[PDB]
């Protein structure tokens, strides 16, 4: 229940805490009053929880607060979470509530290790490397409080004085949303006056027509206000991905139009829930591939302002000033959150436990200790990576190993690849480019219903590290389906060579 | 590194093994000799490693024999397959390998619980709830061997001997392959000979053409092939779903035409490889949605059948008596593998640690513990959902989760989805049907690169069990983006009430 190791006494102990619009100047006066008092170690976390709860999804953001301890804090590092599984294996009374428990003198003298007063520590989150710290109320009113930052203050629309902060974090997309939102207003406004554009405007049917000939239409009128001399960049990075397509473009824009009613378009919040549900905004921010590729503000501002013109086109045909206004200010913050996702570390596909999801096929390994290939030793390692597909049977050709001669073998006795159980053993070859390639010995499909376990066990025979020099890839390839040039569907699981 | 609980001993202990074509009656009189011998503890199982190692994929497949130890054999269960750890945490020399050390008399006096042997014990494969036996060769002279059964003997075309023997596992896809062989010879020769076919194949180019022309007159064939009386049951059950539309046939027979060359045609385990790799197969099979459709022997024998003759037709577009012989046979028996894989106890999406795959999302629950809901305590509990997209960014809405009054709440406070890290709170709200509606607080999106973990949590006020009526579903809906009728994408996790 308790992790000796990572707890600590420290003087002067001090953390972080997100403040709601209203509070960022009482709180400084002291920590007074929900059963508990939440902080964190990292300030731009802290800086998630200043959100308006009114308006939490587009709200304004109050501001963050440092607050410190006098003298010696214990810090508590936990194992679990579960209030009764805690007082339990810590002998305490099962009857109190735990953290009332936790500012009790008896407590303190039992678990400060001579502090003042014990906090309890959590892992902030799955996927963070923060930590949330829980504080008694009482012993919370010791704290000092001083100010880290007021978004407020700042002075900057919607949210970007919250997102601007979060940035800060990777010293990473770090735009200019000032300029970006100037941009995007003068854009729309040249594209409005712009010749060729009004014209197309006056070969609309403005009126409700059909879902498909809105779409039709508004193909032309994208391509068309592509033309335009302000959005000549945007012409060029949109010309080869598909993702960043007209029809895209104009999917969306209808997609915009169905949802907003007259009173949804006259509250942001209500704006911002009904577009943050719909499909294909991804073609809008220039993200495709696991990369943000519309990362200048030049390039950001004239999509933003594309897409406006066209959502104020499919209102009519599918469907007021909404799209300049509460569409462009709600868009932002949608790009804004999902920035803020992409520069946040994270593993990416086949890394560690996450899937790799690739022509209808999904991989994973089992188990971080899989995706780790330990070495300076001599003996054996298994590998489990999980293998289905989403609905009609897929196969499974086989699996590219790396190798390295003595320091790196396939165990081909224990290798396997196991089919709702049923137990298939392998054919391995080294081929070209220091690499061996291993065939199921009975035909493999997986599919809805149907799932497999590959077991890689390699074998070394040599105490020496492999140098990150000898290995070529870092990545063992699992080949699906064959589709004059024959190509293999490829599903990459990524390792880390330790120890 | 042993389960002692799992460990026993048992007068005249028996197992199965899977025995070679032309091994079936000289293994009968011993047990001879490639480190260890091995069995198993189900005879299906071993009814797998029963097919000729030059033929692998469509050889010939020799038998099961079993094989009974006399007297007391201590059946010793392991935690784990790593020989080093094993001989380390045991006590045992680290230098002898561990199998002859286990022979040995000091191993038997120590482990054998007076058992006259010792026979280690494994899981056998990741979703069997079989078991593998590693059985030392000196001791394993003392076996004796009894014939199971003998797939020769049968006198059955191909792997039907072996197939048929595994279907009995399920008392379940129990096809009779000689009445589906007999059928498709026949409807594949009265298709030959009908005027309205005779006249499509006159109007073939016969010729290599262009993949679309190709596929274009193929779909044409299609067609008026299925208008042929012998295959009107088959027209009625494909005609309604898309993978079994004749767009999907004309797809496969183009296919099969592009990887099939005079030398592949010529040997059966070759055209097997090839032809196992291929994607679409399900279209033939009548497989969709984690269901088998085609599951009786006339409809089975019709689409075969029907493909053979596109097969048949693709050839000269874009690639012989392939197509009736090699073709039906290897197709055959990849049918075989396929139904084998569906009549074996597996998980379905969403169920235990099995994703759910749909709309470019995939989600999971992180552990198999996650997805039990222990019942009859007082108390919380925590439950972890892994949540990820395959390309752009696509929303999460919320989650609907089974609540009862008292029994089962959702704790509003511990209930939370972090996205790369970032800990978002929900709101969560009872809504018409039994079900507690939550929604995040801040947008959700998740995509190539950016991946959430939404964690459940739910309190108990009442020590009163969970009776199987109270809860009006078995699975928590995840809700991804929305698409006059508006629906969410429904991404579903199911779940166990236990304890």
């Amino acid at each position: 229940v308790v992790d000796s190791s990572k707890s600590f006494v420290m003087e002067n102990f001090s953390s972080y805490h997100g403040t709601k619009p209203g509070y960022v100047d009482s709180i400084q006066k002291g920590i007074q009053k929900w059963k508990e008092f939440y902080s964190t170690d990292n300030k731009y976390d802290a800086a998630g929880y200043s959100v308006d709860n009114e308006n939490p999804l587009s709200g304004k953001a109050g501001g963050v607060v440092k607050v410190t301890y006098p003298g010696l804090t214990k810090v508590l590092a936990l194992k679990v979470d579960n209030a009764e599984t805690i007082k339990k294996e810590l002998g305490l009374s099962l009857t109190e509530p735990l953290m009332e428990q936790v500012g009790t003198e008896e407590f303190i003298k039992r678990f400060g290790d001579g502090a003042s007063r014990v906090v309890l520590s959590l892992p902030f989150a799955e996927g963070s490397s923060s930590v949330e710290y829980i504080n008694n109320w009482e012993q919370a009113k010791a704290l000092s409080v001083e100010l880290e930052i007021n978004f407020e203050t700042r002075g900057k629309r919607g949210q970007d004085a919250m997102y601007e902060y979060m940035a800060q974090a990777c010293a990473c997309i770090n735009l200019d949303w000032d300029v970006i939102r100037d941009k995007t207003k003068t854009k729309i406004e040249s594209l409005k006056e712009h010749g060729p554009i009004k014209n197309k405007m006056s070969e609309s049917p403005n009126k409700t027509v059909s879902e498909e000939k809105a779409k039709q239409y508004l193909e032309e009128f994208h391509q068309t206000a592509l033309e335009h001399p302000e959005l000549s960049e945007l012409k060029t990075v949109t010309g080869t991905n598909p993702v960043f397509a007209g029809a895209n473009y104009a999917a969306w824009a209808v997609n915009v139009a169905q949802v907003i009613d007259s009173e949804t378009a006259d509250n942001l919040e209500k704006t911002t829930a009904a577009l943050s549900i719909l499909p294909g905004i991804g073609s809008v921010m220039g993200i495709a591939d696991g990369a943000v590729h519309h990362n200048t503000e030049e390039i950001v501002a004239q999509s933003i302002a594309l897409s406006s013109l066209m959502v104020a086109q499919a209102i009519p045909l599918v469907g007021i000033g909404f799209a300049a206004y509460n569409f462009v200010e709600s868009i932002i913050n949608l790009f804004q959150v999902v920035h803020n996702s992409y520069n946040r570390p994270a593993y990416s596909p086949g890394h560690k436990t996450q899937p790799f999801l690739h022509d209808g096929y999904a991989v994973s390994w089992n188990t971080v200790e899989d995706s780790i290939i330990r070495t300076g030793f001599q003996g054996e390692s298994g590998h489990d990576i999980k293998i289905t597909a989403e609905n009609t049977p897929l196969p499974i050709a086989g699996v590219l190993l790396p190798t390295i001669p003595g320091k790196l073998d396939v165990n081909k006795s224990k290798t396997h690849i196991s089919v709702n159980g049923r137990k298939i053993r392998m054919r391995c070859r080294a081929i070209d480019g220091d690499v061996t390639f291993c065939r199921p010995k009975s035909p493999v499909y997986v599919g809805n219903g149907v799932h497999a376990n590959l077991h890689v066990a390699f074998h070394r025979s040599s105490s020496e590290k492999i140098h990150s020099n000898e290995i070529s890839s870092d990545s063992i390839g699992v080949l699906g389906y064959q589709k004059h040039t024959k190509v293999n569907s490829k599903l990459s699981l990524f390792f880390e060579i330790k120890s």
